[PDB]
């Protein structure tokens, strides 16, 4: 299916988990888009939202302040979705006047490119870096894709099948408690290996790293 | 726009165009396809058909012409139409080639990064083919300066492929238009190009197409 229930699922988790060992981090989660909201950043990109990710915005509109949500990275509101495709998409552009090895985890999954109109971003860096859904996947990827772009990703990892297995992921190690507070700053850890904090993209592309290697043994 | 109303001009002139120069071609011009033959189509392949594409199988379901022996007359100088069944049936063939190829000389594009750099793509949809695994479709996985729905070239001579039409209607127009400027020959015969204009040679249609897009890229 397309993952609304996870999307669902995984904000009820996030949206308790905040409003117990965090309320400073619940009050930053936004009100609601609009229906008209949506429609009016999707006519202005001219883009459909992938259906777990419209259900993503019907719950929060980003962060509104705001030290963010995903381990410092910051969901981020539909005007900066709009912002940012636009600031992506003039990048693209002036890749097309003017024309590092940009390369994709799995292989093929991803485009080989810096910059993509139909790369949606959704969390931000504020440092240049995204997570976000890709609508132009590569031909061994999948529509709607969850991907790491931006500045410091030449090569892009394909983190998620859709929007709701992401935020649930996430939720998951919330309640797994690999989670630190510096109340205060959001930052992970892995509870079981009694392990360092580590930077969340880091993460992401370990396991994204060690996915695709425990699934290559398997074709038909 | 989305070139919906392009598509039924240009199938207008089309149609007028084959019944008062070789009805025989105008007889394979298939029966419409109805909104559960696409819905089925498009819940099959887990695609969404744009609307040009749409409104073009709502007035034609490809060629047939089962009575042939020698084999369809294709519309497009010499290349068939596809039914909406091999349509569905082209694009599983070529996901599994697809699969298949998951780690072919070297792969381009013109104009260059509007079209992905690989053999074959889940997200071409082949609508023509020459029967010698060559297509055009539409293009709903475009490169980072194309477009989506864009019209392009693709199969196993294509190594570098062309987009040749903004959408499926443009493209259906161009073809119309060239039908209307006396760009054709006859072998009731079979319908081959060449540009009367200028009295060029007989041409092989994706060449010609290949010829124009690469001089509107330079320019």
């Amino acid at each position: 299916n397309d993952g609304v229930s996870e999307t669902l699922l995984a904000w009820r988790h996030i949206d308790f988990w905040t409003s117990e060992h965090n309320p400073d981090l619940n009050a930053t989660l936004s009100d609601p888009c609009t229906q008209n909201d949506i429609t009016h950043a999707e006519e202005d990109l001219e883009v459909s939202f992938p259906n777990p990710v419209k259900a993503s915005f019907k719950i929060h509109d980003g962060q509104e302040d705001t030290s963010g949500l995903f381990y410092g990275f910051q969901l981020m509101t539909l005007d900066q979705v709009v912002a940012m495709t636009q600031a992506w998409r003039n990048v693209a552009k002036n890749l097309n006047k003017r024309s590092p090895d940009q390369k994709s985890i799995p292989p093929n999954a991803v485009q080989p490119v810096y910059a993509h109109p139909a790369w949606i971003p959704l969390i931000t860096d504020n440092a240049g870096n995204h997570i976000g859904v890709d609508l132009a996947p590569g031909p061994n990827g999948k529509y709607a894709q969850i991907i790491t772009f931006g500045r410091d990703f030449d090569t892009k990892f394909v983190i998620a099948e859709n929007w709701g297995e992401f935020l649930l992921s996430f939720a998951n190690d919330l309640e797994a408690g690999n989670w630190y507070l510096v109340d205060g700053e959001l930052v992970f850890r892995d509870k079981k290996s009694n392990g360092p904090i580590q930077d969340y993209f880091e993460v992401l592309k370990r396991r994204t790293w060690i996915k695709y290697q425990l699934e290559r043994p398997h074709r038909d």
